[PDB]
């Protein structure tokens, strides 16, 4: 239930979207990125009715990370409509991700 984003598809699927979208900026060489990957998937199924989860590999797609000034990974950007409403940099537990989303959805 995860949306694999690219530089070419990002504006179509995140900016132009009216709903809420969680974007996970990640890379294979980043071990914290891999550590939260099963958590992101669980959240995608868990919060499926509430938002859309998407991942963007910054090695393959550097332009969107550059445009938003992403310094480290993993960085989680919470979009509502086309704008960013909240940010979380660094690895996090499932409990912390739950609390983060609930704060802006529930």
């Amino acid at each position: 239930k995860i949306l694999q984003l690219t530089d070419d598809s990002f504006e179509l699927n995140v900016i132009s979207a009216s709903g809420v979208v969680l974007v996970d900026f990640w890379a294979e060489w980043c071990s914290p990125c891999k550590s939260i990957s099963p958590i992101i998937d669980e959240i995608s199924i868990e919060y499926a009715d509430k938002l859309t989860v998407g991942k963007l590999n910054i090695d393959q797609n550097p332009v969107v990370p550059t445009k938003y000034g992403i310094r480290s990974i993993p960085t989680l950007l919470l979009f509502k409509s086309g704008e960013v409403i909240a940010t979380k940099v660094g690895a996090l537990s499932k409990a912390q991700l739950r609390e983060f989303l609930d704060a802006y959805l529930k």
